[PDB]
């Protein structure tokens, strides 16, 4: 199994996970030190990303590391809050630039190419107390800020996720409540802010079309978390539009605005209004795209970046009492084969990424795809010679070389989550999704690779595998 030559093997990272230094050298707070820092169960034993592995201070280390898997590209995000303490251009922090200059200079210096994420789930705390993603004033302050990373960091980079899984975000944060801010406004909070981030991030792409593309010469997407979904029952009728109706809600709700027609699936649209206006509300729950807001987010990127974990199995849920919320306007149940493995919710289906891939070749028109986040979480107590996670790595692996081989799908980019063990968000440290170990209980946070750094190394350096 040979890849294709110039395959990209990736590995990445997110600040808030990885950085700690949360409130060095003028750092802004972000929504995630103000959630953390209050406590009260919301992420494991009351963990906080204060210090994380460190990757602020250690850089240095983060290198050495990608250094050893010899990576071809890394993907990192930067600190909204860390650049632009208050979210605007107002106050610039230097040390902040001069951080993420270093990074980006000493990947190039190695022969790394950088894909940079502008936001990972941490709004600086001063847009969130300004309605964050709810509230239409955050698509200026995203695109001032997009335009203030390309000017300061496009001569180098040309390849930027502008939103993190917007999918994600919206729901987590927004509909239900388990990522800062907090608060569960089910089936109305989600698409209130996801209307936002796909105005916002079509406004970046405009802004980096006609502002600096021409000079440098980059790509723009933003990244999505997809799960494939097949019907619990393969036979039954309803499960199969179900399951095509559960990808359509969470997956082509914003990639069908963004890559195809500027609108939403009319089958969201439809069961949302219809939804509404049974629940009493004068309006969708789902906010119209205004005939010049979907001519602006129609085409609005460079390449699909994907984010897959796991599968599911999904069954038809009438929603016959009229109950508020996203699984109940898209009238679906999700479970996982009672005989599948799983660590946490990653349930190990790794034929779920060759169907999914497939699916975004023939939805989308068979872009370029990067697979910007995928991996295998390990529980407490992790061992270092993870064979079993391995075999995991391995036979997703396979079924990319088959997405390739056989479905012709342009994958051209694979990134490992994650170069390190770090703060999985509500998780906390409990969930180690690292090539290479970190010990949070030293203060020097040092990394020592798994197995799967070791053999990651390898299928790299064969660009494949046997
Ligand atoms: C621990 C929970 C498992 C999380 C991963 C599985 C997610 C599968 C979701 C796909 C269903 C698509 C329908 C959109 C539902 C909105 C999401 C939600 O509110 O839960
Ligand atoms: C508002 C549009 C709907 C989009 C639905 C797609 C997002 C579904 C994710 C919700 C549950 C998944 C929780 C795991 C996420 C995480 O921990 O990183
Ligand atoms: C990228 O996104 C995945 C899925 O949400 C996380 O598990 C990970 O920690 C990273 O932030
Ligand atoms: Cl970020
Ligand atoms: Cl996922
Ligand atoms: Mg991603």
């Amino acid at each position: 199994m040979a890849f294709p030559a110039g395959f990209g093997w990736a590995a990445a990272t997110a600040a808030y996970q990885v950085e700690g230094g949360w409130d060095a050298d003028g750092k802004g707070p972000c929504v995630w030190d103000t959630f953390t820092h209050q406590g009260g169960e919301r992420v494991f034993k009351n963990q906080t990303g204060d210090v994380a592995c460190g990757s602020y201070t250690l850089w240095e280390e983060d290198l050495k590391c990608i250094k050893q898997l010899g990576l071809t590209h890394y993907r990192f995000s930067l600190s909204w809050s860390r650049l632009l303490p208050d979210g605007t251009t107002g106050f610039i922090n230097q040390k902040g630039i001069d951080y993420y200059n270093k990074i980006i200079d000493d990947l190039l210096k190695n022969g790394v190419t950088p894909i940079v994420t502008l936001y990972h789930f941490d709004l600086p705390q001063t847009l969130e107390d300004q309605g964050g993603w709810l509230s239409e004033a955050i698509i200026e302050s995203f695109d001032k800020y997009a335009q203030f990373c390309f000017s300061t960091f496009g001569d180098r980079v040309k390849q930027w996720i502008t939103i993190n899984q917007a999918n994600v975000l919206s729901v987590m944060s927004y509909d239900l409540g388990m990522f800062p801010p907090g608060i569960p406004h089910f089936g109305t909070g989600g698409y209130q802010a996801a209307h936002n981030l796909i105005k916002a991030h079509a406004r970046s792409w405009h802004s980096y079309d006609s502002l600096f593309r021409k000079k440098q010469k980059g790509m723009v997407s933003l990244s999505l978390f997809a799960v494939w979904l097949e019907p619990a029952d393969p036979n039954s009728v309803s499960d199969q539009e179900a399951a095509k109706r559960a990808i359509t809600f969470h997956l082509d709700l914003f990639a069908k605005p963004i890559f195809i027609d500027g609108d939403y699936p009319e089958v969201v649209k439809s069961q949302i209004a219809s939804m509404s206006q049974k629940q009493g509300y004068p309006s969708s729950r789902l906010p119209e795209f205004t005939e010049e807001e979907k001519k602006m987010i129609k085409g609005t990127a460079d390449f699909f970046a994907v984010q897959y974990y796991t599968t599911r199995l999904i069954k038809y849920q009438e929603n016959k009492k009229g109950e508020l919320g996203i699984l109940q306007d898209a009238e679906i149940e999700f479970f996982p084969d009672p005989s599948w493995k799983n660590v946490d919710w990653i349930y190990v289906v790794p034929w779920g990424v060759c169907k999914l891939l497939k699916y975004i070749k023939d939805t989308y028109n068979n872009p370029v795809i990067y697979i910007t986040e995928n991996g295998f979480p390990q529980s407490d107590p992790a061992p270092l010679d993870d064979t079993q996670r391995w075999e995991y790595f391995r036979q997703t692996f396979q079924e990319l070389f088959k997405a390739i081989q056989l479905d012709k799908v342009n994958l051209q980019v694979y990134c490992a989550w994650s170069l390190l063990d770090n703060f999985e968000w509500n998780q906390g440290y409990s969930s180690r999704f690292g090539l290479f170990h970190v010990d949070f209980e030293d203060p020097a946070r040092p990394r020592v690779p798994y197995t799967s750094a070791k053999e990651y190394a390898k299928i790299i350096r064969n660009n494949g595998l046997e």
